[PDB]
């Protein structure tokens, strides 16, 4: 769930992920996918796609449990969509960790998502 | 300060630091030092001996600056006595990651600290 991605984000970056993430670039956070701003946000749009294949679990709302183990994300559960789940989550965070370096406080609070250009299929 | 010491635990081990550390073993949390009852607890002697190596500043009270960057503790900050005090305290949160395998939840609530068999000089 939310809860579960949230806490992924700030365990990897560091940051406040709803204030860093909640509405940054044109994938991070609310709404939905978008051409890419950066690094980050290309981040966030893969993820919303690692979303779209999902079957048999709703993303936002079913928990599922991972650990962190030597500062990593470790996904648990067999239950396939929530473990599927689970990996999509954990690649963001670390994909949002590993694209600080580029991070920009000039996305951060895109209010424009809607005006964002819009994504390729995943 | 005790705030930063406690958030390079949580941040390393992902284990609430008051509850998993604030009461165990001989060394580790309330009290002096004692005879360390194991890696976790030898992780907590070593860093009471570091600040023994600190003169002019006070390791209870004093705030310092330290980043989180790839997952790493990175201590900031030039004034020699607050350096040398984050340092010491990101030693004992990485020891105490590294031996979290070996943690044992039986000297968690060690109220029995003032019975600690006395330490070693450091
Ligand atoms: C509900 C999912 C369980 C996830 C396991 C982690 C348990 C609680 C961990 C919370 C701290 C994460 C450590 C990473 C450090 C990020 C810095 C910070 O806490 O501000
Ligand atoms: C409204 C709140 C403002 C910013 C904080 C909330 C962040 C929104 C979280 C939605 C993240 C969605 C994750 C990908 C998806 O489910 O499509
Ligand atoms: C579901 C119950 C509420 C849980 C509280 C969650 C609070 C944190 C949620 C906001 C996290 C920021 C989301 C950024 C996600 C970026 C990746 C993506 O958008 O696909
Ligand atoms: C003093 C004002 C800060 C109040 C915020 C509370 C945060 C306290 C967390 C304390 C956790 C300490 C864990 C024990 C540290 C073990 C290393 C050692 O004992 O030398
Ligand atoms: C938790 C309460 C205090 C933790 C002890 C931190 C350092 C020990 C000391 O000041 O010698």
């Amino acid at each position: 769930s939310l809860f579960e991605l949230g806490k992924m984000i700030l365990q990897e970056t560091g940051k406040n992920p709803a204030k860093s993430y909640g509405v940054y670039g044109c994938n991070c956070g609310v709404g939905g996918r978008g051409k890419p701003k950066d690094a980050t946000d290309r981040c966030c749009y893969v993820h919303k796609c690692c979303y779209k294949k999902l079957t048999g679990c709703d993303p936002k709302k079913d928990r599922y449990s991972y650990s962190w183990k030597d500062k990593t994300i470790v996904c648990g559960e067999n239950n396939s969509c929530l473990k599927e789940l689970c990996e999509c989550d954990k690649a963001v965070a670390i994909c949002l960790r590993e694209n600080l370096d580029t991070y920009n406080k000039k996305y951060r609070y895109n209010y424009l998502k809607p005006a964002c250009k819009k994504a390729d299929p995943c």
